[PDB]
């Protein structure tokens, strides 16, 4: 099957090339800005320019109305590059120009074109001020309107799961890091000889239509490391206010080291099960995780909630209509 993984503006852009760096196999990486300089710094394989016209290449000046009218003049470059895809991935930092205002057209787009369309989008830390957070949930309006589940992730719940970072640049780089695990998780199950595969069919079927999702992961090593990763996974969402517990569709994948053999997905499945809601319809897989010895991660990307809420700070989010 065919994946495609699409960064747009800097902060997507960072987080596909770190997934290139990490090694993601079977899939397509692609590259959309208005910000030509930044594009050029990356290592990503397929690198496509917007807003030509609106911006000289100068980037979107932070104006999501920019990174609109960007992808809209380019919708043709848009739509050549997700010619023959079954899934892609939109990873978007929202709260600056080009993502916030680039993602939703991307996503309609795909979605328009019956393609498995999945946001992966962060809403800002902390540091990053009062209007980037507006910025980004309003963009946020707009681009849950244009996807089948739209993955959101709070900058500041990351924060809290890693050390304490001294540089803006170690702050993203575990952002980066999370979002490349995030996605990786999805695509290695589907498109590498996995240690349990998943059929991209079962992957549709989980998610399309799932609007609002929500991921959490934990890491269980020595004897009681199904407990363990199931509890951490279940208990570390990386967005507050609507708990892994309460979603009807989720996707479990259980990253295991090479000396742990396949049937941890018993236990691991059977905790899950206790956990979350019991009519929860669930679909999980397995893989690799090298370099690692007596090791699971479990990576749960719960979806398909009763409401589309959720909480940044202390500001409780809704929609005005959900689809
Ligand atoms: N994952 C990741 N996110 C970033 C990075 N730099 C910035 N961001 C986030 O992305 C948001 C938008 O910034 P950016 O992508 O540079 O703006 P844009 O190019 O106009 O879309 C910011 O508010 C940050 O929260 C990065 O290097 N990696």
């Amino acid at each position: 099957c065919k994946i495609k993984v699409i960064g747009v503006g800097g902060g997507g852009s960072n987080a596909v090339n770190r997934m290139y760096e990490d090694g993601i196999e079977g899939v397509e990486l692609y590259a959309i800005n208005t910000d030509v300089q930044h594009l050029s710094t990356l290592k990503v394989p397929n690198k496509i320019q917007i807003g030509e016209k609106v911006t000289r290449g100068l980037g979107a000046g932070a104006k999501p109305e920019v990174g609109e009218e960007a992808a809209l003049e380019d919708i043709d470059k848009i739509k050549e590059i997700l010619r023959d895809t079954d899934m892609v991935f939109i990873s978007a930092g929202l709260g600056g120009g080009t993502g916030t205002g680039a993602a939703p057209v991307i996503a309609k787009t795909a979605k328009e074109m019956g393609i498995l369309t999945v946001a992966v989008a962060t809403l800002p830390f902390r540091f990053e001020g009062p209007r980037k957070m507006e910025k980004a949930l309003k963009g946020l309006e707009k681009l849950k309107e244009s996807s089948d589940a739209y993955i959101v992730i709070h900058n500041d719940k990351i924060k809290e799961l890693s050390n304490r970072t001294l540089t803006i640049k170690d702050a993203f780089k575990e952002v980066d890091s999370v979002l490349s695990k995030a996605v990786r998780g999805i695509t290695s199950i589907v498109v590498t000889p996995a240690v349990i595969n998943v059929d991209f069919a079962d992957v549709r079927t989980t998610l399309e239509e799932g609007g609002l999702s929500i991921i959490g992961m934990g890491e269980g090593r020595g004897d009681e490391k199904a407990d363990i990763a199931v509890e951490k996974a279940v208990t570390s969402p990386l967005l507050e206010g609507n708990t892994i517990e309460g979603a009807r569709r989720l996707l479990v994948t259980i990253w295991t080291s090479e000396d742990i053999p396949y049937d941890i997905v018993d236990e691991v499945m059977e905790r899950i099960h206790s956990k979350v809601h019991p009519e929860a319809e669930i679909i999980f897989g397995a893989v690799l995780e090298p370099q690692e010895q007596d090791f699971i991660r479990v990576a749960i990307v719960a979806t398909d909630f009763p409401e589309e809420k959720f909480q940044v700070g202390e500001k409780e989010v809704k929609f005005k209509v959900i689809k």
